[PDB]
RNA sequence: UGGAGAGUUUGAUCCUGGCUCAGGGUGAACGCUGGCGGCGUGCCUAAGACAUGCAAGUCGUGCGGGCCGCGGGGUU
């Protein structure tokens, strides 16, 4: 059903009289490679607990990606903080031309041919968030049609 | 029919921002190594200095000769 991908895991530290106190951050992608993708970022005392928490959170955050012959209905450029993502539609045979973060998402989203580009802050966390916002914003001829029918 | 990023400022974080790496190219050079062939290519520096040979001539159907030679004439 849903395939999970781990974007990254960081160790993060905090301070107390005595020393440092770690936590673990986990960014996890989940999708059915059939138009549904979810992002999840969970943290916990230990990695596993974190990951699991991430996965659990991903499923809580789903996006309905309007796949088309394997690509996206058009181009969007989304800015999440200092990270900017650029998604450009492509023909078949192209493949998923993207950095690891946007890829993992696009792939589990069902996207198969797409032109991508990371601009601004390359921060994986905000890039991944930038992506979901991009996809989430994709519209369709029918969608526009609906909106401008009035 | 066309576009991937990564490492590094912090105890940790986000940002800014420089440095650095992965790719492609070259009339190359250097090191270790070196079997065959085809096609290309080879002073990028002193437009510095050059031994030696060759690199622009040809025409007797424009012309008159010199030199070396043969043949035939005008005479007893
Ligand atoms: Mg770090
Ligand atoms: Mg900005
Ligand atoms: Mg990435
Ligand atoms: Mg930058
Ligand atoms: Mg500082
Ligand atoms: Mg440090
Ligand atoms: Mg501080
Ligand atoms: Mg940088
Ligand atoms: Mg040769
Ligand atoms: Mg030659
Ligand atoms: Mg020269
Ligand atoms: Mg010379
Ligand atoms: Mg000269």
């Amino acid at each position: 059903d849903f395939e999970e991908k781990m974007i990254l895991i960081r160790r993060t530290a905090r301070m107390q009289a005595g020393g440092r106190r770690f936590r673990f951050g986990a960014l996890v992608v989940v999708g059915d490679r059939q138009g549904r993708v979810g992002l999840g970022f969970g943290k916990a005392p230990e990695v596993p607990l974190a990951v699991q928490k991430a996965g659990y959170y991903a499923r809580r955050n789903m996006v309905e990606v309007p796949l088309q012959n394997g690509t996206i209905p058009h181009e969007i450029e989304v800015e999440f903080g200092a990270s900017k993502i650029v998604l450009k539609p492509a023909a078949p045979g192209t493949g998923v031309i993207a950095g690891a973060v946007p890829r993992a998402i696009l792939e589990l989203a069902g996207v198969t041919d797409i032109l991508t580009k990371e601009l601004g802050s390359r921060n994986p966390i905000n890039i991944a968030y930038a992506t979901m916002e991009a996809l989430r914003q994709l519209r369709t001829k029918a969608d526009v049609e609906r909106l401008r029918k009035g």
